[PDB]
C-alpha cells in the first residue's frame, strides 16, 4: 500500500483510439447481415464498453456475463441467445488471458455466427494461453495500471484514463 | 388443468432400484482413487440426489447447478471438477438436449471423468444422442410427477412417481 | 485433520423425528387454504429437505436459494413468487443464526401469508441473533457434526445420519 | 414494429447534464468520509452508470446487481455496502416498483445511506411512492430509446436518448 497514480494514458487518446477501434469493427461487421451482439464480462468492462459500442456503426445488442477469475464458473451468464450471431466479447485488459480463453470456449458452444475479442489494453508478456484477440486499443508493458474500469483496492475503477500506481516507498 | 394422479411406479421399486444403483455407481469408482462428486441439475433432482448419494459408498462430495433456445447456466457449481470423477444426477432424461450441453460445458473443465445417472428415462422422447451411463427405470412417453418433478407447481414431494391422468 | 467420525444420531432415529415434524408441519398448515411453499437453503439442506418434504401432507411447491455465508448476499434467489403464501424455511442446522435471520427479513419483504423456520439441527448455545425457530427436530449440543447435508472438508455430506468428527492427536 | 427512431434528447445536452448531476452528487458526499459505492442495475444503467462515475469526485467503487410478480435477486452486489454511502444508478424511473423493492433489500444491509439517481424520470408513470435524489431528465410518457435502453433489442447503444415513431 501506500501510493500515488498518474496518468499513463490520457483520456484524449482513449477516445481517440476507441473512435478507431469503432470504425474497424463496424467495417469488420457491416455486411454480415446477421444480428450482432458485444458481449462484456463485468466488473472491468463497464466502461470501456458503454464506449465501445457507441462507436459501432452496425445495429447491435449489449450484454454481459461474469466468469470468476482454479476451475472457471459462470457466475452471471447471458440475456441473449448468440446462436447464429455475430459475437463481440469486449474486455478492459487481458494479460494471462486464461479466463478469456476459457469463457469463449463456453460460448462456442453455443454455436454463434463468429466470435472475437476486442480488449482496450493488452500485455502480451503476461500471456499464459494462447488465445486470438481480433482488435486491441493499446499494447502495453506490465506496467500497475488502473481506471476505466480497471481498480485496486476498490479504488480508482471510475478513472476517466489510464493511470500507472506508484508505490511510495 | 382437470385431473387425477395415480401411482405408476410405487416408492418402494423407486427405493430399491436406487439402492441398485448404489451399488452399481460404488462398484465402478470404488478404485478411481480420485475425488469424486455427483452434480445435480436443480430443481428437479433434489430428490433423486438425496436419496442416491447415500447408497453410493465412495467418498464424495455433492454439488448443484441449475441450466435454462440456448442453453444458459443460471447457477454454476461451487466445486471445481478439473481432474475429478463427476456423475451428473437427473430425475428425467427425455429430450436430452439440455443434458447434452451442460455435458459439453463441464468437460471444458477437464473432470477426471464425466458420465449421467438418471432416474427415469424416456427414450422414445431423445432427440439429442447423449451417452447415459445410469438408468433407474426405461418408461413409456407417460405424463409423470412427483420424486422431484412437477406439474402447476404440484407433486414434486410425492414419494413415488404418478402418473397424471387428464379428465375430459 | 487427522480424525475419524462416529454415529451420533442414527438414521433411523432422523428418519422418526422427521415423520414426526412431518406430522407437525401438516397439522399446522392443514386448513391454511393459501399456496405454500418449502423453501431451503443450499447446499446444507438439499438431503433434510428431501425427507420432510415427503412428510409434509399439504399440496406444496419446494424451491431452494443460496445466500452468501460480512455482507449478507443472494447467490441464487427463488424461482416461484411467495408473496401471499405460506413459507417455510428448511434448513439443515441453525447456530450463529445471522445468515438465516437476514434470509427470513429478505424474503418477508415479498409479503408472504406467512414465514417460519424449519431445522433438523438446532446449536441454542451457539445463537448470535435472536431469530424465531418454528420446528426442531433436535437440539444438541456444539459438538463438531457432520452428515445429512452437512460437510466437513469436502466429505460426509451424504452420510444417511448425524456424525461426529473426532480429531485425532 | 414498423416504426422509426428520431432525437429526443440530443447527446450533448446529456453529457452536459451529466456533468452537473456529477457535481451535485460531488457536492453532496465529498465531506462523508466513508467509503461510497455506486450501484447500478443491469442491464439498462451501464452507460449511464459509465458516464456518470467519471464525473464523481470522491473516491468510489462502481457494483452492479440485476433484478427480475415478486421481485428477485438475478444477480447481487459482489460489494458489501454496510456503513458505507450508497448510490443506485438507474437509465430510466416510471412505475419504480423494482427500484422500490431493491432500495429496501439494499437497506437491510445497513449502508451508512441510501440514494438513487437516474438519468431519465417519467414522474407520470409512477405506481410507487419511491425517493429519487437525482434526476438528469423529467421527460413526459415517450417511446424512448438509447443510452442503455433498447427496444427489440435494438438501439441499447445509441449515445443519445431517442423517440421511437411507430409506423401506421
Ligand atoms: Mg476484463
Ligand atoms: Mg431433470
Ligand atoms: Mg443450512
Ligand atoms: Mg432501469
Amino acid at each position: 500500500m501506500k501510493h500515488t497514480v498518474e496518468v499513463m494514458i490520457p483520456e484524449a487518446e482513449i477516445k481517440a483510439r476507441i473512435a478507431e477501434l469503432g470504425r474497424q469493427i463496424t467495417e469488420r461487421y457491416k455486411d454480415s447481415g446477421s444480428d450482432m451482439v458485444l458481449v462484456g464480462l463485468l466488473r472491468g468492462s463497464f466502461m470501456f464498453m458503454a464506449d465501445l459500442c457507441r462507436e459501432v456503426q452496425v445495429s447491435h445488442e449489449v450484454d454481459f456475463m461474469t466468469a470468476s477469475s482454479r476451475d472457471l464458473k459462470i457466475l452471471k451468464d447471458l440475456d441473449e441467445d448468440i446462436r447464429g450471431k455475430d459475437v463481440l466479447i469486449v474486455e478492459d485488459i487481458i494479460d494471462s488471458g486464461n479466463t478469456l480463453s476459457k469463457v469463449r470456449e463456453i460460448l462456442s458452444l453455443r454455436e454463434p455466427k463468429s466470435l472475437a475479442i476486442c480488449t482496450l489494453l493488452d500485455k502480451p508478456s503476461r500471456r499464459e494461453v494462447n488465445v486470438p484477440v481480433e482488435f486491441i486499443g493499446f499494447s502495453i508493458p506490465d506496467e500497475f495500471v488502473v481506471g476505466y474500469g480497471i481498480d485496486y483496492a476498490q479504488r480508482y475503477r471510475h478513472l476517466p484514463y489510464i493511470g500507472k500506481v506508484i508505490l511510495l516507498d
